């Protein structure tokens, strides 16, 4: 599973250890070992949500499996909660795109996960 | 729609009001409420298009519905037009990836749109 | 074909000519003329892979066709090889998401590739 956050919140407002917290929390939520989890946080972005430049975030979760109706609802609650708590972003100013990747379409270590 | 532009054009060359203009035009093109539209502009990028580092853009448009052959052609004419007029990027140095997202795969406000 | 790499490796460690090498190697691998290939390298990113922040990369290859189990394995070997050689990133700290795009869902030059 790989999680990316793009936000207009400044770098100084991203807490130390946020990347580790995301990693741990995603490991719990997906049931995957932390070793397979990648996280990417991009602050200071030029963005708008509903025309407004108040704090917001655009995110994605790519995962080989562990994607679906109920799971994505649970991920959204978890991830919006973390962004609200740590970055002071309102959940109604967060989008999260979910992608169920085929193993053959994820490259890693000179090969794919197929 | 959420619309992201990555470009090697410098930040200073992105005109004031550009995010608002994108938001407004996308609302009319896609027939979606401006309140839901997210836009993200990423200047000063290290990129090449056809091996050249002349001004270029790589973009994406994610939407729940309102994606299709004719609609995408229309969005491209619109979006290339804006990138040409405002950022001085030639339309033939722009790629835009269109994504028709399932509602179950888009998180927002602690849940999904499903 | 369009290739993006996000990495925590610093800008100064991206060698001169790297965008060209990527362009050229992708032309070879995909069979597509370099004129049709776009590349984007994003250094200095705030990232973790497996919980830690030794050099790592999250990448994507979007392509109209030329995507599949065997082809993706070959792309991964090539691209990991490049990232290892030029950016000194271990192949086992690299993810590459592969996307087979429909021509109608790629905008270019005021239209689509359909
Ligand atoms: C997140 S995308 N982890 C990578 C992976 C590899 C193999 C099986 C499941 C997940
Ligand atoms: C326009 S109303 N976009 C809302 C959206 C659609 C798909 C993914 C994220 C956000
Ligand atoms: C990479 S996405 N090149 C663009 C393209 C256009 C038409 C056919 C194949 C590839
Ligand atoms: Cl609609």
């Amino acid at each position: 599973p790989m999680f990316i956050v793009n936000t207009n919140v400044p770098r100084a407002s991203v807490p130390d250890g946020f990347l580790s917290e995301l990693t741990q929390q995603l490991a719990q939520a997906t049931g995957k070992p932390p070793q397979y989890i990648a996280v990417h946080v991009v602050p200071d972005q030029l963005m708008a949500f509903g025309g407004s430049s108040e704090p917001c975030a655009l995110c994605s979760l790519h995962s080989i499996g562990k994607i679906g109706g109920a799971q994505n609802r649970s991920y959204s609650k978890l991830l919006c909660g973390l962004l609200a708590e740590r970055l002071r972003i309102s959940p109604d100013r967060v989008y999260i795109n979910y992608y169920d990747m085929n193993a053959a379409n994820v490259g890693w270590n000179n090969s794919t996960f197929a």
